[PDB]
Parts: structure tokens; C-alpha cells; sequence
């Protein structure tokens, strides 16, 4: 049953003995410490892991008419992960919209940085500030920062909530090479007291002509806010009415605009020829939701800055969000004068975006950037555009690039159906945006079908390629053949993309003729319990559209509602008690133990255990990625981590198993179950919407 499963998992979660939450009702990214994938720490938690909270208690609240668990989520966020009598951002006030920051480059290594603050390109204006000063009578920026060290395990200490163990910490600051692996954390408000003397360490990632002061900043993730409004529109779709709180999650939506502009607010394809526009009105908006927005300011302090980003990735969309945020139905249209028009702008782009990023396959491609190389770089010729921004497969991240993971397949598509059907289910049945929600979905859910299996197992060789009867790899195509074996009571689901060429220019929706030219091969099946919750409520969501649209399920519909069911049958047969377990394998953990963590030479600093860093045991950078300094590996670093219990599992395996010259683990690869909290959500959810929308059908 379903709706017993949804409960049984939700107990799961919430149950202290499970070890989901830290001591201050703060979820972890996982139960597990050791873990390195975006946070780098086990019980760091993020803003993705809050929304997804906030989802869940969603969820719990249409089962029960009880609220009070949404709020107590919601209030937890604001405490600890929103920075608004503590004054968490002092100098916000200070801000000046018509000069919001001062240009640095972004660079290809971190090796790098520190990025000189030339102010080379003069910033564009801010058209928002105005207009959220008015609507709230502050600037206070109402987002969540991305990233909190829940047990103060980098000992930073919280500067400016005195009381709090969470810490508000970042680590990303050094370009699209910086992976998980190769970040100093830091703490986001920066006094000096750790890093380096006089400097703390901001210093590692900018120069200016004289030391840095003293200072604060956040950065959130522009589709954890998103998650979190999605949350809080399907709460209030199943009756959750407290104005008090969806006018929090309004005024999240409102600051979340700035998630819409370029970072240093340049005119959008103005950098096409190499030279920036300083940006006017809203000719620097783009419309859709960046990587990020940033905000910072001073620790006499009398300043501060505001960026929006220029890199935009699909997977980072939530059209649900921007529906909820524009529309009567959705009842989160924020006060501020220009908000409904901006999300009614960004939804349809969004499922512009999606068109335009479709591949011949069905997978969706990376993104776009009006930042080429993070430097206003001219566009390389020949480059595909979408309104004047070129074509990206790797959005931010080459390292792993950022659109081979197929997590942000599921996770994007799965706003996409949600869609199609709040679409259907209105009778919304032939709007252009419903046209192109409809269309995204049926060849995404076509192309999927190729890929997941339930009680067998598909063929792969060695490097994760699918392979066919005859033993060929299955290179993409509209029809492969998968061998397959029997495996029951199991699940396969991929874990991973290689891409080639590009989409055809954009043109408009009416344009739109296929990109014949843009190919995508889907490999290494995974047991993934996130994806596949991600993954059924894609599949549950598009047959319920289907039977919205048309009155009944279509041949699709069906085989996507029929495979929904037996997944979510095999996940629950893995349940231990704690959450849906599953092994997992990582050849990338070798990470663990690489020298590759870069310091400018002659920075020496102190972190947050007093622990001289980089300390003694460095190697010279690598000459070819043009820096002048050292690397060192994770644990220099992070010492700490040689005391969790499963670091002596892994550093044996290292030494007994790692080949270096051939770069394979020989004997056995680092193997781990882990309960991360967003993934368990997602499989709760999944079972709750299945119930919800299919139900006995
Ligand atoms: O020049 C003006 C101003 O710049 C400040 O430096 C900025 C950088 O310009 C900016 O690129 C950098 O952005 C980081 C961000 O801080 C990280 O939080 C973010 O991490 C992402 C992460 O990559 C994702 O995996 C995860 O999902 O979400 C987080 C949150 O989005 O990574 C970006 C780069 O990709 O932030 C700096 C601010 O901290 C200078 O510090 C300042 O002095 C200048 O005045
Ligand atoms: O950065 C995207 C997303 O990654 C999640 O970790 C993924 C990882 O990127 C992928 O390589 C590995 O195979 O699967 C793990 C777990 O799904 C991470 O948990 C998220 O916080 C993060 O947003
Ligand atoms: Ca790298």
C-alpha cells in the first residue's frame, strides 16, 4: 500500500534514532559522514536538503490536515539557513544598486585565483532593489544561503548567531575545474580570525590592490529557493492556507529574481563580440534561474555588493515555482510591483529553454552562459544561441561537467510533468507553453523507457556502456536494443551522459524543427534510490497529465504508470529500516588521497582547529594550468577525517586495491549504503504521489 509506505518512510526520516537530524532539528545531508559529492562532509547540509524537507511535511500535511510540521520546517530555515536580534547580513542597507559590484574573471583553474577585482566591465544597474525596498522596507536579502556545517565540524564557530552550532560555511570560489574535491571551506562571515593573518580567506580567491577587510557573504542555489516555493505550492494546493507563512515563501520568490540576472549585470548578449554592455532597466534579466545569486558586505564597515550569475543550467529550472509565483492558481505571486510579469516571462522561457535544449535522444542538453569563459569572452562562431546566449554542455562545472550527471535529468523533468499535468488539469490544453511542456515530456519519458529496468538487469562492459545482443555499445540512437539479464526484486537506473554537438539555434517555438545535430550516449546503471524516486514521480506526474489531457491514460501514459508501480515495488524491498538502501561504487574516491587542493605560494593560514594550512606536506602546482603555488590532498586538509569510522575501510582499500598506473581500482572499489536526506524524500514522495495520482488505476 502506497499511502502505509509514504508513512513508513516518513517515520523513517523523522525518527531520532535514525540520525537524519542534527541536535538542533537541522536535517544532514546524510546519516553518514563520510561522503564527498557537492558538500564534502557528511553532515554539512544544504538548501537543497531544507526544500526537500519542506516537500516532505508538504506531503505529510495533504495525508494528515496537520501543518504544523511545514511550519516548524519552515522556521527551523529561517533560523538557521536563512540570513535575516542577530543582524546576519550588517551592511546589506549599504548597497548601491547602480554600482552593485566590482568585475573580477572567472579562470579555467583554480591554480588561478586569487581573480584580480579589476573592475574591468563597470556593473550594470539593479532594477530590483527599488522595488523589493519598497514592497518590504528593506534590502535584506530573503534566500537561503547554500551550504551550513551543522556541527561546527570545521570549528569556524557562528560569528554572528551567537547561539547556534550550524555554521554558515562555503567552499566553491575558484571556477569550472574547482570540483567537490579541490575547495578550501571557509566560513561565510569572515572576520580574520581564521586564514591568513590580516586577511582571513578571502585572499585565496580575490586580490585587490590592498588587503581584504573583513567581511560576510552568501551564496544560495537558485533551485533549492525554487524547490522550497514547489513545496510550498502544492501545500497550499492541498489546503494549507496560513498567509503568515506562504507570505515567506512569496517574499523567497521575490529576492529569488535575482537569480535572473547576469552576474555583474551586463546587458544579455552584449558580450557576443567579447565586449560587455553595462545593462539598463531589464536588458540584463534573462529570465531564467542562474546558478546563482550572491550577496555580501563588510564586517566601520559601509559596503556592500549584489551578483546575480551569468551561467544558467536546465537542471536547475522549476517551472512549478515559476507558475506558482505568476499565477492566480498558483498563489504565490510576490508583492513587489514587476514580479508577476518577471515569472510569467520565466516560465514560458524556461519550457523555451527545455525545447531548445532537447536532443535528438530526448535527454535535455547543459545550458547556456552570457559570460562566455566567465570573462565576457567572444562567442566561439558557429555557436548555438538561445536569446543571445550561447550554447553550453557543461554549465559552471567541467568537473564532472555539469550536465553528465543523470540526476539532473530526473530532477528537471519531474517539474516538467508536474506541469503538463497542473496544465491539463485546469484545461490548459493548447497554450504554446503547454505545447512545449507536452511535447519536452513525451519524448523525455519515450527516451527514459530505453534506459530503467525493473527485475532485470542490463548488460554493460567495463567502462558503463550498455551494450546490445551482439555485444555492440548502444551509442544513443532512437531504438536500441539493451541485452539484459534477470535480476528480480532490483531496479537499474542510469547514472550517467556523454554529450556531442549542440542544439540548432533557437528561434522560437514555432521554429522549431528538432536537433537533429545535438546526440547524447546514457550509461553506467546505477541503484540510485534518488534518481528513481525523482524518476517515478516523472513517471506518475506525465501519465496523470496524460489522462488530464485526454481522459484517459495514452499507450505512453500506461507503460509510464505500469513502471512506476513495479519501481516502487522493488525500492521497497530494499528498505532497511533507516531508508531505501542501496550499494554504490566510487572509482572517484581515489579523490580522498590525490594532491590537488591548490594554495598560492607564500599563503599560509590558520583554519578553524587552529591547524596551520596548507601546512608541510605540499607539492609544487601544476605549471601548465599557470599558477605559482602548492596542492595538497583531503586529508591535510581536513584531518578530522581520518577519525571517522569508515576511514580506515576506505584508506585500505586505497592501499590495497588503487593502481596508479593504470588509474583503476584492481581489487575491489570503495563501496558505501548511504541515506541521504534529499534522496529518501525523494522515494517518499514518490510513493505519496503515486498514491495521490494513480492510485488504484
Ligand atoms: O566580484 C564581486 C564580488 O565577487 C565575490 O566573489 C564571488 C564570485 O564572483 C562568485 O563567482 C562565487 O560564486 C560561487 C559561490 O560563492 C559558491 O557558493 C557557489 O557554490 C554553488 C555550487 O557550485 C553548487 O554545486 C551548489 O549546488 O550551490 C552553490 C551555491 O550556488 O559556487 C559559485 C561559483 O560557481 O562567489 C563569490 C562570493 O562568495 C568576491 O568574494 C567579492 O569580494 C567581490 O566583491
Ligand atoms: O551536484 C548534484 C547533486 O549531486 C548529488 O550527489 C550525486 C552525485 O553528483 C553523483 O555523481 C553520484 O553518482 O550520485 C550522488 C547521489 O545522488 C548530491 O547528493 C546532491 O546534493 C547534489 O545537488
Ligand atoms: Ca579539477
Amino acid at each position: 500500500d502506497n499511502k502505509t509506505r509514504f508513512m513508513q518512510l516518513y517515520e523513517q526520516i523523522k525518527n531520532p534514532n535514525n540520525g537524519y537530524f542534527s541536535p538542533e532539528g537541522i536535517p544532514y545531508h546524510s546519516v553518514e559522514t563520510l561522503i564527498c559529492e557537492a558538500p564534502d562532509y557528511g553532515h554539512m547540509t544544504t538548501s537543497e536538503a531544507y526544500s526537500y524537507w519542506l516537500w516532505l511535511e508538504a506531503m505529510y500535511g495533504r495525508y494528515t490536515q496537520d501543518w504544523s510540521k511545514l511550519e516548524a520546517a519552515w522556521d527551523n530555515m529561517e533560523k538557521y539557513i536563512i540570513p535575516v536580534n542577530n543582524e546576519e547580513q550588517p551592511t546589506m542597507n549599504y548597497y548601491n544598486p547602480s554600482s552593485p559590484a566590482t568585475y573580477a574573471a572567472e579562470h579555467p583553474y583554480p591554480d588561478l585565483y586569487p581573480s584580480a577585482l579589476t573592475g574591468q566591465y563597470p556593473a550594470g544597474n539593479d532594477p530590483l532593489d527599488a522595488e523589493l525596498k519598497a514592497t518590504y522596507g528593506s534590502n535584506e536579502t530573503y534566500l537561503m544561503h547554500w551550504l551550513l556545517d551543522v556541527d561546527n565540524w570545521y570549528g569556524f564557530g557562528n560569528l554572528l548567531n551567537p547561539s547556534h552550532t550550524a555554521v554558515y560555511v562555503n567552499t566553491y570560489q575558484r571556477g569550472e575545474q574547482e570540483s567537490v574535491w579541490e575547495t578550501v571551506p571557509h566560513p561565510s562571515q569572515d572576520n580574520q580570525t581564521f586564514g591568513k593573518p590580516n586577511e582571513g580567506f578571502m585572499s585565496l580567491f580575490t586580490k585587490e590592490n590592498q588587503a581584504p577587510a573583513p567581511q560576510w557573504r552568501y551564496t544560495n542555489a537558485t533551485d533549492a529557493d525554487a524547490r522550497a516555493v514547489q513545496a510550498m505550492f502544492w501545500a497550499r494546493q492541498w489546503g494549507y492556507s496560513n498567509t503568515n507563512y506562504l507570505e515567506k515563501a512569496k517574499k523567497m520568490g521575490d529576492f529569488l529574481r535575482y537569480g535572473m540576472y547576469d552576474k555583474y549585470f551586463q546587458e544579455i548578449g552584449s558580450a557576443a563580440d567579447g565586449s560587455p554592455s553595462r545593462g539598463a532597466g531589464k536588458n540584463a534579466c534573462h529570465y531564467l534561474m542562474a546558478w546563482y545569486t550572491a550577496w555580501g558586505g563588510g564586517l566601520y564597515a559601509n559596503w556592500a555588493w549584489r551578483i546575480g550569475a551569468s551561467h544558467v543550467h536546465q537542471g536547475y529550472q522549476n517551472p512549478v515555482a515559476s507558475y506558482a509565483l505568476s499565477t492566480a492558481e498558483g498563489g504565490l505571486i510576490p508583492n513587489s510591483s514587476t514580479a508577476r510579469s518577471d515569472w510569467e516571462k520565466a516560465l514560458k522561457r524556461q519550457l523555451e529553454l527545455y525545447t531548445w535544449l532537447l536532443s535528438s535522444e530526448g535527454a535535455v542538453a547543459g545550458g547556456a552562459t552570457n559570460s562566455w569563459n566567465g570573462n565576457y569572452s567572444a562567442y566561439p562562431q558557429n555557436v548555438s544561441t538561445f536569446y543571445e546566449m550561447a550554447y553550453t554542455e557543461a554549465p559552471v562545472y567541467h568537473d564532472p561537467p555539469s550536465n553528465n550527471w543523470f540526476g539532473m535529468q530526473v530532477w528537471p523533468l519531474e517539474r516538467v510533468a508536474e506541469l503538463y499535468y497542473i496544465f491539463a488539469e485546469k484545461g490548459d490544453k493548447s497554450s504554446e507553453s503547454f505545447h512545449m511542456a507536452k511535447h519536452v515530456i513525451e519524448k523525455w519519458i519515450a527516451y527514459s523507457l530505453d534506459y530503467v529496468f525493473v527485475g532485470e538487469r542490463p548488460v554493460t562492459d567495463e567502462e558503463g556502456y550498455y551494450l546490445n545482443d551482439a555485444g555492440e555499445r548502444v551509442l544513443g540512437g532512437q531504438n536500441p536494443q539493451i541485452a539484459v539479464q534477470s535480476d528480480p526484486g532490483e531496479f537499474w537506473i542510469p547514472a550517467n551522459l556523454e554529450w556531442s554537438g549542440q542544439p540548432d539555434p533557437w528561434k522560437g517555438f514555432d521554429s522549431f524543427t528538432g536537433n537533429p545535430g545535438l546526440h547524447v550516449t546514457t550509461k553506467n546503471p546505477s541503484q540510485d534510490v534518488g534518481v528513481l524516486g525523482s524518476y517515478i514521480k516523472t513517471l506518475v506526474f506525465f501519465a496523470a497529465g496524460t489522462k488530464a489531457e485526454t481522459g484517459g491514460f495514452t499507450a505512453l501514459g500506461n507503460k509510464a504508470k505500469n513502471l512506476a508501480k513495479e519501481l516502487l515495488d522493488a525500492a521497497w524491498s530494499k528498505n532497511d529500516g533507516i531508508g531505501i538502501a542501496a550499494e554504490e561504487e566510487h572509482e572517484d574516491y581515489i579523490r580522498y588521497f590525490t594532491k590537488e587542493i591548490y594554495f598560492p605560494n607564500g599563503w599560509s593560514g590558520r583554519n578553524g582547529q587552529g591547524n596551520t594550512i596548507p601546512g608541510p606536506n605540499t607539492v609544487p602546482s601544476d605549471p601548465a594550468k599557470g599558477g605559482n603555488g602548492v596542492y595538497i590532498s583531503h586529508a591535510e586538509l581536513r584531518p578530522k577525517i581520518k577519525n571517522d569510522p569508515m576511514w580506515p575501510y576506505l584508506e585500505n582499500k586505497y592501499q590495497t586495491s588503487w593502481n596508479p598506473n593504470t588509474g583503476k581500482w584492481e581489487n575491489g572499489l570503495p563501496t558505501f549504503v548511504y541515506h541521504r536526506f534529499w534522496s529518501q524524500v525523494d522515494m517518499a514522495t514518490a510513493y505519496a504521489e503515486y498514491d495521490r495520482l494513480i492510485g488504484n488505476a
